[PDB]
């Protein structure tokens, strides 16, 4: 298993990829979570420690490593917010019924007189409340600005309040029609720079408050917000044809709620062990590995990588394999539906070939499997938009296992594939080691097979004729 002959072959690499080594790496990832507040979310020290770990492992194995940074504004709500009247009479208002956060607000604990700003009430109003600087013409600094929705963005309103000396901002719904009087999920924008907290209230509350002389509100907004950057970790073999790159990826960040050991520690740790084993391989085609950042924020890291590649470099990538959640405790054996056989949506030419390879491996291991939707749910998405052939594995998340699936893969019908999905309890004990083992083996077989010959993809591309041959 030391020798390069074993790890270079599609049946040898799975035998050399031990589930127990992946679990050791998973335990390392969970230790990183425990040592940095129980999560590995983007722009947290948990993710910084994950990057350091991935990078030093890849270097120790002999890779030149790129830690690719890209700008990222982190906003994680930490707990429920509070709103209380202190003057004239004490009144505690109900969270998610009277008021909610503006997404991308700053944190704060502010008790101040409330001053309404350019209010235009009534059914059918066309309010310009706080949209202009003159609306704050006599606004006493230190106050909480009571502002009505209308015309302009919430960001513009709150930043005007901040430039006026406001301690905090309460935006209530416009109320120009009957169903515009309640709470909504709204945003001050990723570009908000007001520095002060902003919450959202119902219309009837906003009216009452504007009509209360001497009103003072105590306002507690309990979030993390940080304009910063985060990282992708990219490394490729020094061996291999650089014009025919086989690329694998797994996103390395977690949600803020938990350690994210299955989502997506499983893909990351499996891919890392495979990369260490391939350090000593003899591929025909160059293998590139990426651990993506800020994926739980909307595929930001992988999208950044792909969009910021020179065209000359992007045409060199032949296939992308995505491994996101492959240790689900109530697992099924799901393969991306590259040919559209199940859901009618096809990948770029070559994706059906990749799918057939994954199908072949599960068949060889005496295992059933089936398709899963590929409508841009994970980090292959910008690869899809670029016309690059792709595929990947999935063991299931918040969907419920069917009876047919229960008799195919074991586990419990009627229960989620991963009941700890995006939760605090997504830790080391949430991994099904049979699922992890078999999907790591499948990852290995297909990666290695493509590392020896992309012909099945080349053939599909040639039959498509939509991207002629350049060499
Ligand atoms: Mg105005
Ligand atoms: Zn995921
Ligand atoms: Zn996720
Ligand atoms: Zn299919």
């Amino acid at each position: 298993c030391k020798s390069p002959l074993l790890v270079s072959t599609p049946l040898g690499l799975p035998r050399c990829l031990q589930a127990s080594n992946v679990v050791k790496r998973l335990q390392k990832l969970e230790d990183i979570a425990s040592l940095n507040d129980g999560n590995r979310a983007a722009a947290t020290p948990g993710y910084q420690a994950s990057v350091d770990y991935v990078k030093q492992t890849l270097q120790k194995a002999g890779y030149k490593v790129s830690v690719q940074p890209f700008p990222f504004t982190a906003y994680y709500p930490k707990g429920p917010g509070s709103l209380s009247a202190t003057v004239p009479q004490p009144v505690t208002y109900e969270w998610e019924k009277d008021f909610t956060y503006l997404s991308q607000t700053e944190a704060g604990d502010v008790t101040a007189k409330v001053v309404p700003v350019d209010l235009s009430l009534g059914a059918g109003n066309t309010s310009t409340s706080g949209c202009e600087a003159e609306d704050f013409a006599n606004f006493p600094a230190g106050s909480i600005a009571l502002i009505q929705r209308g015309t302009c963005n919430f960001e513009q309103k709150a930043e005007n309040a901040a430039a006026a000396g406001a301690a905090g901002v309460i935006i209530f719904n416009q109320g120009n029609t009957d169903d515009r009087k309640g709470l909504e999920n709204v945003t001050v924008g990723e570009s908000y720079e007001g520095g002060i907290p902003v919450i959202f209230a119902t219309y009837d509350n906003g009216v009452a408050w504007s009509q209360t002389p001497d009103l003072q509100l105590h306002l507690v907004v309990d979030v993390v917000r940080k304009k910063t950057e985060t990282y992708n970790v990219v490394a490729e073999t020094r061996r291999g044809n650089p014009n025919n790159v086989v690329m694998v990826g797994a996103h390395l960040d977690s949600v803020f709620e938990g350690p994210g050991i299955n989502d997506n520690g499983s893909g990351s740790a499996a891919q890392l062990e495979m990369a260490v084993l391939l350090a000593k391989a003899l591929p025909v085609n160059k293998v590139r590995f990426a651990w993506w950042g800020a994926a739980e924020a909307g595929l930001v890291g992988s999208t950044h990588y792909v969009q910021n590649l020179a065209p000359e470099e992007k045409k060199k990538i032949k296939a992308y394999l995505n491994f996101d959640m492959i240790g689900s405790p109530n697992f099924g054996n799901f393969i991306y539906d590259g040919d559209g056989s199940d859901f009618g949506l096809q990948g770029p030419p070559g994706s059906a070939a990749i799918e057939r390879l994954f199908e072949a491996y599960f068949r060889l291991r005496g295992q059933q499997s089936e398709g899963t939707e590929i409508d841009f749910r994970s980090d292959y998405a910008e690869f899809f938009n670029s016309g690059i052939a792709f595929g990947g594995l999935f063991t299931g998340a918040e969907g419920l296992k069917t009876e047919e699936q229960a008799q195919k893969y074991g586990g419990t019908a009627g229960k989620a594939y991963d009941e700890c999905y995006h939760s605090k309890c997504d830790g080391i004990a949430n991994i099904n080691q049979d699922a992890l083992e078999i999907h790591s083996d499948a990852m290995a077989f297909v990666t290695s097979w493509l590392s020896l010959s992309t012909k099945v993809v080349d053939d599909e591309i040639a039959a498509a004729g939509q991207k002629l041959v350049p060499r």
